[PDB]
């Protein structure tokens, strides 16, 4: 990776998301998403490292913050949208053909800190919560599935969240230092989306009826010792991050223990390997995968990438790159690759903006 171009957004505030569109149709350019202050911008990848820069939205209100975006397609048409959120917690699905707000949701109207879409169902949008719940919904039907809470959810802060493979199960975390597990492959949730296809409000008298998950299906808070601010699978492992300069590569119970046959009283963890790095230290500081999970990148607070190669036989075997310029010293607060992995773009507290290619 060389670094080619950087920028800086107008607005001075700090960058919190950016995401490449896995879903751009072949021959057209690579296009990313960033998100920050109340705008969210989008730019396409030409020759010569150049970002072109092409329209923003920006909310109606100057005390939104946005603090994630996620790409999804229109299931019916193809076209590519993107969902955005943050400090309002008003999820909005953006064209981003014309950046015209197609449509909004509201759950509590307490603060987005992530949005993730299902793997397999472009309609499937996850929001996880300032007030300690993720929320599923369907984007198609325009319903709330289901609210993932109760006193054995999260007791603070959810700050990030993941869908396994095939968006059988979901693994949240956050401000309670603790991971939980979500299966939505049980009878009641597959039902639950089922019955989210069938709901037509003009064609019932009935609301519809959101599903009230109370208990997860495995908990720790046996991994970090502070805020756990961001999660991804690695097929049946976990990868997951706090404040503690280390993202640590884990699984519930023991070592020979199947995913699918943990339990919910299930006490034991396993860790299979942690990757260390420096200064890091602060709150809220994403890692991202490339499509493939072939790699794994985490900007720090003072502007230096760090990047694994995960195309080893085990997880401990990972092999670390580092990426630095003499003119990015700002905080990375997340990043993302190109779905072919030819770029990867940073984004900056200074609302700087960092483009390296391959
Ligand atoms: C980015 C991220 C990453 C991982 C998990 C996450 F959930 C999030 C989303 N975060 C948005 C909120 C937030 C975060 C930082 C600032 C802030 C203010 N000033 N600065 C630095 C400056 N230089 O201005 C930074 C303000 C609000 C956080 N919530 C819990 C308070 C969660």
């Amino acid at each position: 990776f060389k670094c080619v171009n950087s920028l800086k957004e107008d607005h001075n505030q700090p960058l919190f998301g950016v995401q490449f569109n896995w879903h751009s149709k072949e021959g057209d350019p690579l296009v990313f998403a960033t998100v920050g202050s109340n705008r969210v911008t989008l730019y396409e990848c030409h020759s010569q490292g150049e970002i072109r820069l092409l329209q923003s939205y920006v909310d109606a209100d100057a005390d939104e913050n946005f603090y994630t975006c996620a790409w999804t397609y229109d299931s019916n048409t193809s076209h590519p949208l993107l969902a955005v959120a943050g400090s309002r917690g008003i999820i909005r699905i953006i064209n981003p053909i014309t950046m015209q707000c197609i449509k909004h949701y509201v759950g509590h109207g307490n603060a987005i800190n992530e949005l993730k879409f299902h793997p397999r169902d472009p309609n499937l949008l996850l929001s996880v919560s300032k007030d300690h719940a993720l929320r599923l919904w369907n984007i198609q039907t325009d319903t709330l599935v289901a609210i993932f809470g109760g006193v054995e959810g999260h007791r603070d802060e959810v700050l990030s969240a993941d869908y396994d493979l095939l968006g059988e199960k979901i693994m949240s975390c956050g401000m309670d230092h603790s991971l939980k597990l979500w299966r939505i492959n049980s009878k009641r949730m597959m039902n639950a989306i089922k019955e989210s296809y069938d709901y037509n409000p003009n064609k019932t008298n009935r609301p519809f009826i959101s599903q009230k998950i109370h208990f997860p299906d495995f908990s720790t808070r046996d991994i970090h010792r502070n805020y756990v601010d961001c999660v991804r699978w690695l097929g049946d492992l976990i990868l997951s991050k706090s404040c503690e300069n280390a993202i640590v590569c884990w699984k519930p119970g023991k070592m020979e223990d199947d995913i699918d046959k943990i339990k919910p009283s299930e006490s034991n963890v396993t860790i299979l390997g942690r990757f260390d790095y420096s200064q890091c230290d602060i709150w809220y500081m994403r890692f991202s995968m490339d499509f493939w999970q072939k790699m794994l990148a985490l900007g720090n607070q003072v502007g230096k990438l760090y990047v694994w190669d995960l195309e080893v036989e085990d997880p401990h075997k990972a092999k670390c790159t580092t990426l630095t310029h003499h003119k990015c010293g700002a905080a990375i607060r997340q990043t993302s690759f190109s779905r072919d992995s030819s770029i990867l773009i940073a984004v900056c507290d200074d609302a700087s903006i960092w483009r390296w290619d391959r």
